[PDB]
């Protein structure tokens, strides 16, 4: 019920960039270019929808023992698993990567949120703590990965697609170390902040991870 | 009841392409053409096994409110969002486009199946005219991509695989616009023709969507 | 009850490798032995965490009639659809094959589980040999593939990448012609051999054809 206004806004919020970014894009100036905008345009949208998912009903799927009590929302990792792996591919062209280390980046994430899905999905006998491990896990190896692989390529002979890739890096590692913290201390881990609280805290991260990460990759 | 030879009729309907192409296939003249074949004979070969899903009991999920009264197909969207993205990897390998209007395609058709899937699924306080609004949107977006982005480039010193792609675009214009309407007359939408007649509309639509259309492409 | 020691013994075989060739990869020697690595690492760590799953309590969605009696696991095919495709990946691109090829081994395979998986679902009144048929003649077609398109390339002026890969073809057409008949006896066929038995069994060809197969691709 107290979720709704940051449901509402949440979509309000990419209810915008959708609607900006689509403007901009389609523009055949480079056919690189294009590759870089057709992404950075559907990630909002992808979650668009799903935030009106958890906005009109959707999302439910219990955690441990449903139906007595706690609530939860599997409609966020549907788009998690449809966003961390498209954006990782906008970063991945950047860096000009090998096909080698961007696929085991989609592996990666896709069990990682997988993992995570899995975590909150009841608690069948097993700890939600064992899955919440497994998914980090997952995402210290693409930390590892971006600020070492990706770093040790980093250049290019453009100062730009090298320093402007840094911001992304800040903006990227800050925003990926919160999710895990915010999941064993409410939402679905621990229980001191509630649905309530857990749900801007969420939409925040959200808004700045894609509209915030895309309004870099536009300058 | 009244569907079923609808369903075990549209079952033989692709099982029959899925046993003419597959004899064709496989014949290594050219590498282009080994791609440009396998899809069209996997294409009515998902639909198939999904025909038979519908024919075998599968297909219930509800739309507002089940258990009650109204009878539903999940396994038809379960094919849809395993089928039209090919198809059109079928005719965008032949415009010979770029990675980046292919992306946008494949990402503007898995929310159009998507949200359209989610539509027919109950109704959970959200109107299902809202999702059948996002796919429509969604679908508009491919016809305007389509006759616009891929006429910009439709030429290719070849008249063949230019003017026999502009019979394509009649047959899939034509063919998608029917879906949206067929929807909110009785199926999933409003409810003046059951679901009855509807399996048949919609498997019309099908056969000359695939088969038909690999029927083009095979000449 | 008594497949909880094969359970966590297959995570412990899978609980292995994924630490063993994790430490061989993110070697940047070759861009080509990058990718061959990153997937033969992401293969066991994804059916890792399958079993992991069938261990605490996950896997449970029905045969004919459940709730009475009949336990099953579903996470198995939630891996198998989720690992077939990219170890194939792993032996196409030694082969050097065409996008052609490739691509129809992947919705050949993805067929292949997804007709398995829908054939232990329950029994809606479909015969769970019909599937079980249909997902034979879907791998039959991938052995017809194997040993006869790859064979017809396998050579590269390289001895070792066409002879090491006749191993690799030994492996798994034994491998796989394995699954099917273990379906038919007990598991989720006739009942002969119920779920004690076929979990230990299943487990055998999972161990050798990840791991182990992974331990050829490595040498
Ligand atoms: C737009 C949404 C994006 C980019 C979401 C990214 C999500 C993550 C980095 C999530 C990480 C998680 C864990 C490490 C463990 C617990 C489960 C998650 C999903 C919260
Ligand atoms: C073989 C099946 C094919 C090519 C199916 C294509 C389906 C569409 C163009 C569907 C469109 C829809 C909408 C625009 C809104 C309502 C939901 C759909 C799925 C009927
Ligand atoms: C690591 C797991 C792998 C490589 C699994 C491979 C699985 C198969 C070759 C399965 C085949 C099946 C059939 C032919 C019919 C019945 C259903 C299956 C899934 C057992």
């Amino acid at each position: 019920r107290p979720e709704w206004i940051w449901l509402a806004l949440g979509t309000a919020l990419m209810g915008l960039g959708t609607l900006y970014f689509l403007v901009k894009g389609m523009g055949v100036s480079d056919p690189d270019a294009k590759k870089f905008y057709a992404i950075t345009t559907l990630v909002p949208a992808i979650a668009f929808t799903m935030y009106l998912s958890m906005l009109l009903g959707y999302g439910l799927t219990m955690v441990p023992f449903g139906g007595e009590q706690n609530p939860i929302y599997w409609a966020r990792y549907a788009d998690w698993l449809f966003t961390t792996p498209l954006l990782l591919l906008d970063l991945a062209l950047l860096v000009d990567a090998d096909q080698g280390t961007i696929l085991a980046l989609v592996g990666a994430d896709g069990i990682m949120i997988g993992t995570g899905l899995v975590g909150a999905l009841t608690k069948v006998y097993s700890y939600r703590f064992v899955w919440w491990a497994i998914s980090t896990a997952a995402m210290l190896y693409i930390l590892y990965v971006l600020f070492f692989g990706f770093t040790s390529k980093a250049e290019s002979m453009r100062p730009e697609v090298a320093s402007t890739f840094k911001v992304l890096r800040n903006v990227t590692v800050v925003l990926w170390s919160a999710y895990p913290v915010v999941w064993l201390i409410g939402s679905e881990g621990a229980g001191i902040v509630p649905l309530n609280i857990e749900t801007l805290l969420f939409m925040v991260l959200d808004v700045s991870a894609k509209v915030g990460f895309g309004l870099i990759l536009l300058r």
